[PDB]
């Protein structure tokens, strides 16, 4: 029993952790066989902060500009090329530590673990959502770029994030690992906003459907909805609206607790319109979002 | 920017995890050098857990009993011994990927983070804190037990936890590696209870530092407070009192934030006596003790293992 936030065990991810450094600026890269993949903007200078040519910028730089080291071991750069937002540094070693892996690209909802770094070394490791408005609420400090995203199937690796900066309210924006942004964001240093968050409706869902398999059924109600109610509802909340492919998703849950999705919409409508009344679920006096249908089933079983 | 529940990266104890079968049994074992330390429940089966007397089914259990596992590879068991309620399983192979390590005991109100596994297995890494009852809220199913608990300093691996049981609330107990269990807790099955459990408070001040440092200040007021005034009214809202040591290990936040502890501590009485007021502090309704002072430093500074 027990329900907690909780990331995949980052070991795998630690063992291609490097620190890239062009000129002044020094990130992290992940070092995937003999490919180096880093934020491109690591080859920005002062001048090239509103409006880089980044194809412009990487033609100037030999494979010599580049220094990448992997613990006290510093690896030589062979080739570079750009792929989107992301540079691709070859080198002359694979990484021994090499897991099984691809990458992904996901859907706003979509949760991964964090593995946040700072000059190539593991600091910690925390659990995020692609929200709604294709921002994640991480936390990062200067000099985290290059850290990834990731979930693991079994034993194989699916990266899915690499982040390359920070929106002025302090959310943060990245690619996939084919260097394709999440969200309208560019590796610019124009005016740029993340659009207005809302809640991830199906996660909501599926953590009421956590609670209830751990025993907290207070919010439960007698009332079922139809789908379109619901999202008018929930609309006025700031809640994503909930698709037939969502209520399909939230099935297996709905046939474990007995409880349909539509009868768990109207438990979820009632606690908006009244909110908690002092009382918490699974510990939080707030509608957790970010633990997909997928999690709540891996986690409880 | 921005503040998450953050635990150190698993990788140094993932490479010591293995999986111990004794019997029907199966669970995780802490591989360390020649050893396996796992929980001494593990030559249980069904009356055992009623009434067990470990010294009595360890002496009559071989070597050729435990089967231990390291990802495909069977270790051989060369000798067993118990220390409190940890068994220590000698294997013939010294693990290659053995860490730098120390068993370290830790007090009511500290972090750690949890690689919790199952059959061996490392399946997911939650940061928690030992209540102040000494139970830790994990969460931890079947077949999760030896999981470890345990914090990195520099790239010393400091294992602070064992899980051993789930109590009827379902909240969890486990032992330090030396065997000694946290709390008024047994490894038998009986009726056994947590204790009403407190908030930790120099946590909760701390992560009011961090939830400042983010830009999150509403909270803040013009007032002070005495540590004593401060103890009296938070020791009815079910606080532990906070002690002059927590008051200078808040110092260094007090220094960046320029809001002094006692400062902090009215901002503190008053979410008490008056809560939230529909607020949020850090995208949170509830105020978080699952932050030391140190992890918040840590985390507000970006130090790296
Ligand atoms: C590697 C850190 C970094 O680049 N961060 C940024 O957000 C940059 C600051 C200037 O504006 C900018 C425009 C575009 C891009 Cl792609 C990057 C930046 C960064 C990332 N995460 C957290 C940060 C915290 C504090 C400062 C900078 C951060
Ligand atoms: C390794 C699993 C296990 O032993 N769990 C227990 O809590 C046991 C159940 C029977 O009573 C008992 C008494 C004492 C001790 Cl030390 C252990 C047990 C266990 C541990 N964590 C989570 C669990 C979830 C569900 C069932 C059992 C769990």
């Amino acid at each position: 029993s027990g329900f907690r936030k909780m990331a995949f065990p980052s070991g795998k991810v630690e063992g291609c952790m490097v620190q890239v450094t062009c000129g002044t600026t020094t990130l992290n890269g992940l070092w995937l066989d003999d490919v180096v993949y880093c934020p491109r903007h690591v080859i920005c200078t002062s001048e090239d902060m509103l409006n880089p040519n980044y194809e412009d910028l990487l033609i100037r730089k030999s494979n010599h500009n580049f220094l990448v080291q992997a613990g006290n071991v510093q690896l030589r750069v062979i080739g570079h090329s750009m792929q989107n937002c992301v540079l691709k540094l070859k080198v002359d070693t694979a990484n021994p530590k090499t897991p099984k892996y691809k990458f992904v690209r996901i859907q706003p909802g979509q949760t991964f673990s964090v593995l946040a770094c700072y000059n190539g070394s593991p600091s910690g490791v925390y659990q995020c959502a692609m929200r709604p408005n294709f921002t994640i609420k991480g936390s990062f400090l200067n000099g985290s770029c290059g850290s990834v995203g990731f979930n693991i199937d079994y034993d194989c690796v699916s990266f899915c994030y690499m982040h390359h900066m920070e929106l002025p309210t302090g959310v943060h924006a990245g690619t996939d690992l084919e260097g394709n942004f999440y969200g309208p964001f560019v590796d610019r240093q124009t005016a740029q906003a993340a659009g207005t968050d809302t809640t991830i409706t199906v996660n909501v869902l599926a953590w009421l459907y956590a609670a209830v398999i751990n025993g907290d059924r207070w919010f439960l109600n007698r009332f079922t909805t139809t789908l379109n109610d619901f999202n008018l509802v929930a609309m006025k909340y700031n809640y994503e609206p909930l698709t037939q492919d969502h209520v399909d998703i939230l099935g297996p849950l709905s046939a474990q607790t007995g409880i349909a999705v539509l009868d768990m919409c109207a438990s979820l409508k009632e606690l908006l319109q009244n909110g908690m009344n002092g009382r918490t679920i699974l510990g939080s006096a707030l509608l957790e979002d970010e633990f997909t249908p997928f999690d709540v089933v891996r986690q409880c079983s």
